[PDB]
């Protein structure tokens, strides 16, 4: 009988299946072909529903939700280039861990490759990027519901990390009276409908094993490198490293309090690198290192062994040292391999890190972006959240600032895309319900400008800083050629964000000094709304301040 | 010795190569990894260079440029999600033919699957979507320049239609010696030449149909889909000669001698008279209107033919018939019309009556009336760019565009995600005064492409119809309780600040007289003007349904 109603039972089974794997959040874009999924989502009370009109944005929103909640988040799009728009976030998820569940509506087999409207080849479209790909058959009562749910349960239970693409063909008639056409079809699942378990539970844990020679390795001259990890882990890492007596190089992404701050500077001094040559083991916890100096030192250092511990699969060392690649939750790992008290071995790096910070403090007064990067700890909301954007900002904070241990930092530093930052910020705040400082460059805000539509709906204050240095000035930092520099690298767009804010009825400030920035913040934090704070600066000031400080610190 | 230099030498061969296959335009997005490619492209005065910060918009800009010039258009992006942002445009290319050449930078093989920054798996990212995909190896002088250029020449020379993915890995130092020189000079006078190194240029064509003189005396229908504007004119004369009724889509440029087909095709007396068609000849594809697609699906002529310069099946109802691959103008010459007498006498009445049913409603200030009135606004010697959702459908159903008036669109996949950047492409390509029309969500999706509309060579009027949400979901029989939140998604916004941000003239007319003025002024400078038509949310869909019914009864 009714195809429009069976379409829905079929959809209804998919969505309800996801509930049993901790999918609370679901992101939905508009369309027709997606009707069965979207109706099923709307009916399902177990969901918190988020919507957006830009499918790349929706993709990053879902990324932000998952990045924070550490749950899997579902997405629903109709067919066509809507599906293609998930690719960026999907790629990002694939590198950093977010469990993104992409339910992509499709045309049925009959309407593919025959010049039907809005009909592309969907299955296999994201190549190896998703962790699991499921390519569903034309819907039919001749396939038991037990097959449908099992297929989902398998993909969701074995998901360690990364995306899942679940392609969903539906034949038209999409709309009609909801008959009771697949009701007994669904009832073959019995009291599963009233359960909270999966239909099929398939949930192996993947974990490296206790390193049984650790007692010898922990007593060697070692260096701790802290990359991306959770707030709590950052504190754990710092106490552990200190116990061991090893120098901790901690990234902005790390939340360890960076007890040797300005590593991107001091790592530039030869006295620092001589000392580090003595290290026999490096233990890196987390990955996605930020700073240039760190990436170099890490690429050139020659310890006996190099260990990377993180809870995502695959090689994480881009310089391919002899060593170990250890899959584990970082907190469990610290516990499974406790530190033992040893007398610190580094005499000269601790003094160098203080001299480096001193040198930065000396230059804190100018109203530039490197200074803003430096001061950023003074502007973090209490009980709040920092989301840090790509390009200069993340580098500057990493180089010029010492962020507090355990203070939550968020980012897209997998593929480092400047394409999703605002919509990602939105999902980040909606996930925790926390006050949010997001900081982003001018090209970046333009790139995801329409995500300001999302930012009209936040549950706690959000402050979006837009550092506007008229272009991508990262490329003033890099030794790019002066002749095509401007039109082909910087691409200034000669724009401001007063109107952007006005369009989405968001508060706006363009502060011209430290007192006006603080006033702006003070106003901002008062309401559960987004405030745009554009900081206008001389385009090359930030990039030069870094080069100068780099050279200065390298002399000490 | 120097890697930097050889990286540049290697990229210059790639880019020079492309000069030889008709590539004039190259669109570039910013990046460091792309340095080799971008510098080589900067140097080469054979290209017009276009830039943009949004890689998805840059893809559709290219798409726009290609759509109109009918040349291949090159693209450069850096590694990472930049590349992934090209996917929507490639896919649209793959469907409708634009030749997009995607030079996408990559890190070297040593740097993949090892947690390097901005390093993803790039070869095959786009699956079956490009027509060719070259995955270049790591640059080395051990592969001679000849191999590199041959590979490109094969890909381009044999390219009938669609995108080419060229993944170009580069190891770094990225930032010049004589390193790659003698290695380049192995190409001899090819550097001062005009032609590919290897020419591989097979023609792909369907043979003349030897039974044409038999069929052309039968009861035929002619269906005109997307084609060139000149082709629209020739198809018009052709069907007119034959005495066959011409159903011409908005994209056809036929002059639609039987307009409002989406309306009159719901009249039983029209279906009845078409039920006598022994042959249907369709030229072009991507037909717009619902009723047309239904009439197609259900008709049973002895033969259904589709003529178009793209490959693959094009008939979604899968009739017994022929799929003929040809330039349409060439195909009309080859299968010339016999001056017979019109065999349809009632359809001409209904098409006339349905258009009257429309003018009886032309007065309100609504989107359905704008769609209908739209030729009064067409720039002289200009070109129309029609966006998606309601606009294309209402214009196809209620208007009569003139024969030969160039119409452009994205009706392959029908994405609402690249309409503004595509339109900018359309304008830059032809240098013509342009009218582009777009929904409110559409304008929101590609909002940042207004940066692109600050550099236009002639007046561009951008009409944003704002009915507050995707109102096509009030046309479609969607469940009323979920429709606002889960289909319609009103964003409760206007475009005044959007325009002003990018330094573009703006109007929000509240009547026909105000609109006229805005238009009249707008055409007097080489700049983009934004015109926002605010209309009651559901009036367009409502109007159209009521016109369907009305026509359906008479
Ligand atoms: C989607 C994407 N495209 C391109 C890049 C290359 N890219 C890296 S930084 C940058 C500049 C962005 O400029 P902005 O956001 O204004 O900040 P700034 O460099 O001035 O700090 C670009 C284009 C990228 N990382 N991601
Ligand atoms: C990239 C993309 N995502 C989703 C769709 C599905 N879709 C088709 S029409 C439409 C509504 C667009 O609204 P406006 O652009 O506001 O159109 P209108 O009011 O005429 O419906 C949508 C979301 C699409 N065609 N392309
Ligand atoms: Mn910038
Ligand atoms: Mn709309």
């Amino acid at each position: 009988m009714s195809v429009s109603a069976f379409n829905r039972r079929w959809a209804a089974v998919i969505l309800e299946a996801l509930t049993r794997h901790g999918v609370r959040h679901i992101c939905i874009a508009p369309g027709s072909r997606s009707t069965p999924l979207t109706l099923a989502a709307a009916e399902n009370s177990a969901f918190i529903h988020h919507t957006h009109f830009d499918e790349r944005g929706l993709g990053h929103l879902a990324l932000g939700l998952a990045k924070v909640s550490k749950q899997p988040v579902a997405v629903i799009v109709t067919s066509g280039t809507a599906v293609a728009n998930l690719y960026p976030a999907l790629i990002e998820a694939g590198l950093t861990g977010e469990k993104l569940i992409l339910l992509t509506a499709d045309r049925p087999p009959e309407l593919i490759d025959c010049g039907a409207n809005q009909a592309i080849r969907q299955p296999g479209m994201f190549a190896s990027h998703p962790t699991h790909s499921i390519s569903l058959p034309r819907p039919t009562q001749d396939i038991p519901a037990r097959w449908l749910v099992s297929t989902i349960d398998h993909a969701l239970g074995t998901l360690h990390a990364g995306g899942v693409h679940i392609n969903c063909p539906f034949a038209e008639p999409l709309y009609g009276e909801m008959d009771d056409t697949g009701l007994s079809w669904q009832q073959r699942l019995g009291d599963w409908w009233q359960d909270d378990k999966p239909w099929l539970r398939e949930a192996p844990r993947l974990e490296s094993e206790k390193q049984r020679d650790w007692f010898f390795w922990r007593q060697k001259r070692g260096v701790v490198v802290a990359g991306r990890m959770s707030a709590e882990e950052g504190k754990k890492v710092a106490l552990w490293a200190q116990t061991l007596g090893w120098p901790l190089i901690g990234d902005v992404l790390s939340q360890t309090g960076q007890p040797l701050p300005c590593a991107d500077l001091w790592l530039g001094n030869a006295k620092a690198t001589s000392e580090l040559q003595q290290a026999q083991i490096v233990v890196q916890l987390g990955s996605s290192l930020t700073g240039k100096r760190l990436l170099q030192w890490q690429a050139s250092c020659e310890p006996e062994e190099y260990w990377i511990v993180d809870d995502i699969e695959g090689r994480l060392d881009p310089a391919h040292h002899r060593g170990r690649r250890l899959i584990a939750n970082i907190a469990d790992w610290l516990e499974l391999h406790p530190a033992e008290k040893r007398q610190p071995w580094c005499v000269e790096i601790p003094r160098l890190a203080e001299q480096a910070m001193q040198a930065v403090i000396a230059r804190r007064d100018a109203f530039g972006e490197a200074q803003l990067a430096h001061r950023i700890c003074d502007y973090l909301p209490e009980q709040g959240q920092l989301f840090v954007g790509n390009s200069l900002v993340v580098r500057l904070i990493d180089a010029l600032s010492q962020l507090p241990a355990g203070y939550p930092v968020y980012s897209n530093r997998g593929a480092s895309g400047i394409d999703g930052l605002l919509s990602t910020a939105a999902g980040v705040q909606r996930a925790s319900g926390k006050p949010t400082l997001a900081i982003v460059g001018d090209l970046s805000a333009l790139y995801d400008l329409n995500a300001l539509a999302l930012l009209r709906q936040v549950s706690a204050p959000l402050v979006l800083i837009v550092v506007n240095n008229n272009g991508g000035q990262i490329f003033s930092l890099l030794p790019t050629p002066q002749s095509e520099r401007e039109r082909f690298y910087l691409m200034p767009q000669n724009v401001h964000f007063e109107h952007a804010a006005a369009m989405f009825e968001l508060k706006y400030h363009r502060p011209q000094n430290w007192q006006e920035l603080e006033t702006a913040f003070a106003d901002a934090w008062r309401t559960p709304t987004t405030t745009v704070i554009e900081m206008v600066v001389n385009d090359t000031d930030g990039a030069q301040t870094l080069q100068q400080l780099l050279a200065q610190v390298s002399h000490l």
